[PDB]
């Protein structure tokens, strides 16, 4: 037969091939064999170790035949001796762990990389172990080949991970086609002590959840930044995939590349490839705000990005959850970050009353939506604090004390709903300037049902019908005659966030509050003007004081724009006005009432909240809910809220006329029996609170879900919105508005 020298492939850079496998008695070593395999440009192995393997009467044919039934079974990919040797055979690479050092190091064929040698290894020492003699030695030149891309061009089969942290949460997949070795045995084989809401990885199939990600398949984003994956991204889906499966292991402490190292169990050069990419994903994952976020918090010079990203300076309006989410991850990044808000206090719409004797109240936002892959429950595991989930009871009580049978309940729901659906065929061919209100369209589509049907309801079912209605108000923070029939639920049509509903019990306030930790924060500075017409951004605050930056992010309530309470030089423009104002300023109130003891817990027998019947549509929304703030059932604090019409009506009620109405209503609703006086109370005004005047936002008539991204949009790469009314996906919470300032924050350190 004929041998070469040279690489079965043109144009491969090794000059000498050598042989890494040197498994056969015959292996050609350096020099002549009839083919030279190629998996990269500085591995290869000969012919006679090809035989070894591949050969019925050779040695190495048990442990091949071995290997390829188990990878068969396991994974879609081929079996070949190529694929085998990268998964077997090809000797494994390390950096040293000496910080002035990080030399890669080849380790001899017999010693298997385990995640204590990587954070262990040095120079010269034995693995799983002098002086530093051996640190000064040059790098295998093969070393340095790896970081061009051309080498990655050249490397014929993608790595495939061993032992991946993430192995354990996708076990669905076929491990090859998430990157993983489909011959590793924990591989094949919810992590215990992993918090139940993170569920970071869709299942095969699996869509409608917020913030999950395909372990399968990348998304936009991620190709526009790394476009090297498109053709295959198994080797990108592998690291990603990791990245995450650390951060929610240990989402109390930054997750640097140093941490992923040793968990990156891969033979060949290729390993040194994963290392340099996993640095680069991990940027790009944590200047998104995927990783390293939350109420995380760093000192100088541990900065979560490179000194790169720094070079920037930033002023944000506003020390609500967006602005403050805003800032912690600017400042968290190594930017300069200066926040000016209006108010004596730092919340916004999150403000907590700590005076009611062993339970903390919520005078704005205190419940979660959908705790699964909520960063709201990201930042509760975080600071060690616990939430309640909601039982489903909700008695509807009527004023004489009565209560509802929960027949009558669920059979009213399902009329109601009835009125919706037919809502939703009515509008699927109907354009913008075709919209009607929402509470004009369901009375209509009522009336009709009674002509059409005849049927005869109960007053009691025509008040529960009311009591379904005020749901509705409530949820949208007004009357249905301004909300728009066509796009009131428009952000139903993504991903919402699965899982628990939940009380916050120790409230928002602790989350703002490690959020806002060490920042510059400066109170009672209303901003009054802000000019971008200059090479800086000027901020002039009501008194006169000027504040200066490159860029700046406005995070004031939908309300405040639509008023113009900052006037913007130059203004803004008549797209992003129309925008603001299709949306409407929705507004809820709440009160909240203490009591000498639980006079409720015989009759509620320990639901988390009841139901208030209205006795007439024109007290609709007034208490129709009233929630038990105690979840162990010691304390006696009841919260209740007013909502559609009725906030309207106490408007110009004094907060001890709205106090005696709620009385008059418990004792209606415990008629039966005696309810002590409260002994402390608060009302709140956030419709009358100057730089607030609203709850949440929702799409009046005529206006689309399209205009939170417009709101959303920056100008110039200079002025950039966040907050609940610029989050189209996650609209009205806490949690999309601190997602809209992590989002912010994410655009502005990229320039
Ligand atoms: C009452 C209430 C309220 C008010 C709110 C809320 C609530 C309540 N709650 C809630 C809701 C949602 C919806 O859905 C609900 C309801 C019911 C149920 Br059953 C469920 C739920 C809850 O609970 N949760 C949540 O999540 N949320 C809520 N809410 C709402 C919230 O709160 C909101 O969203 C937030 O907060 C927003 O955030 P932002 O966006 O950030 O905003 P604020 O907070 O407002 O902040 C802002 C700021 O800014 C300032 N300013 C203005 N202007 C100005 C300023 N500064 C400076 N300068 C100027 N010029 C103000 O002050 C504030 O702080
Ligand atoms: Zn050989
Ligand atoms: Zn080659
Ligand atoms: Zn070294």
């Amino acid at each position: 037969e004929k041998k070469y020298r040279k690489c079965e492939k043109a144009g491969c850079t090794a000059t000498c091939p050598v042989c890494f496998a040197s498994a056969s008695e015959r292996c050609a070593k350096n020099g002549y064999t009839s083919r030279w395999y190629h998996l990269s440009c500085g591995e290869h192995f000969c012919n006679e170790c090809f035989d070894h393997y591949y050969r019925s009467h050779k040695d190495g044919y048990d442990k091949y035949t071995t290997w390829k039934k188990i990878w068969t079974s396991n994974g879609k990919t081929e079996p070949s001796p190529k694929a085998f040797m990268a998964d077997q055979q090809l000797p494994y690479w390390v950096q040293c762990t000496k910080p002035e050092c990080r030399k890669w190091r080849q380790l001899t064929k017999e010693i298997q990389l385990t995640p204590q040698i990587a954070k262990t290894y040095r120079c010269g020492m034995k693995p799983n172990t002098e002086t530093s003699d051996h640190c000064s030695l040059p790098e295998d030149l093969r070393v340095l080949e790896v970081s061009n891309h051309w080498w990655y061009s050249m490397l014929i089969l993608p790595p495939l991970l061993k032992d991946s942290v993430a192995a354990p949460l996708l076990s669905a997949y076929y491990p090859d086609c998430v990157g993983m070795s489909p011959s590793c045995t924990s591989t094949n084989r919810h992590v215990p002590g992993m918090n139940r809401y993170f569920q970071p990885f869709y299942q095969p199939n699996e869509c409608g959840k917020a913030l999950c990600v395909r372990p399968d398949v990348m998304e936009l984003d991620e190709l526009y930044e790394f476009p090297e994956y498109s053709r295959d991204p198994t080797m990108y889906l592998a690291l990603r995939n990791l990245i995450l499966a650390l951060w929610y292991t240990n989402c109390k402490e930054a997750l640097t590349p140093q941490k992923c190292i040793p968990h990156i169990i891969v033979r060949g050069l290729v390993r040194i490839r994963c290392v340099q990419e996993v640095e680069r994903i991990l940027y790009f994952m944590t200047r998104k705000g995927l990783i390293n976020t939350g109420v995380l918090s760093v000192g100088a010079d541990q900065y979560l990005l490179p000194k790169d990203y720094h070079n920037k300076s930033v002023i944000i309006i506003g020390a609500g959850p967006a602005g403050l989410a805003a800032a912690r991850q600017l400042h968290n990044f190594g930017i300069k970050v200066t926040v000016l808000e209006a108010k004596d206090r730092i919340g916004g719409r999150v403000w907590d009353d700590k005076s009611f004797k062993g339970v903390t109240v919520g005078r704005g936002a205190q419940i979660v939506n959908g705790c699964i892959n909520n960063p709201v429950a990201l930042m509760c595991e975080q600071l060690g604090i616990s939430m309640h989930k909601f039982g489903e009871r909700c008695d509807l009580i009527q004023e004489g004390g009565r209560i509802t049978d929960p027949t009558i309940d669920k059979r009213m729901d399902f009329h109601f709903n009835a009125l919706l659906d037919v809502v939703s065929e009515w509008r699927k061919d109907k354009t913008q300037l075709q919209d009607v209100p929402l509470g004009e369209k369901i009375e209509e589509i009522y009336k009709a049902f009674i002509k059409e049907s005849g049927i005869q309801f109960s007053e009691l079912e025509g008040q529960v019908l009311q009591f379904h209605l005020s749901n509705l108000e409530y949820a949208c923070g007004s009357n249905l005659h301004q909300v728009s029939a066509r796009s009131w639920d428009h952000n139903e049509f993504f991903a919402q966030f699965a899982g628990d509903h939940t009380l916050l019990t120790p409230g928002y306030s602790v989350i703002i509050e490690k959020l806002a930790e060490g920042l510059d924060i400066q109170l009672k500075s209303p901003v009054q003007c802000i000019d971008y017409s200059g090479d800086e951004v000027q901020v002039t605050t009501t008194d006169g004081t000027g504040y200066s930056a490159q860029k700046v992010l406005v995070t004031v309530p939908l309300a405040l724009l639509q008023k113009g309470a900052i006037q913007f030089n130059p203004p803004l423009s008549e797209k992003k006005m129309k925008a603001i104002n299709s949306l409407g300023a929705g507004i809820i109130e709440k009160i909240a009432l203490q009591f000498p003891y639980r006079f409720w817990d015989s009759k509620v027998q320990g639901a988390d909240f009841f139901g208030h019947v209205p006795p007439s549509a024109s007290k609709r929304g007034l208490f129709a809910v009233f929630y038990d703030m105690d979840p162990q059932k010691k304390h006696s604090v009841l919260m209740s809220v007013i909502a559609g019409e009725a906030v309207a009506s106490v408007r110009t009620l004094d907060d001890k006329q709205v106090l005696q109405q709620c009385m008059a209503t418990l004792r209606e609703l415990f008629k039966e029996q005696e309810v002590p006086d409260p002994t402390k109370y608060f009302v709140t005004r956030w419709s009358t609170d100057p730089w607030i005047q609203m709850a949440y936002s929702f799409v009046k008539t005529g206006g689309s879900g399209e205009a939170y991204d417009i709101i959303a949009e920056d100008i110039q790469g200079t002025v950039f919105f966040a907050g609940e009314a610029t989050n189209r996906h996650f609209p009205q919470t806490v949690t999309g508005a601190y997602l809209s300032g992590v989002r912010e924050a994410s655009k502005i350190a990229a320039f």
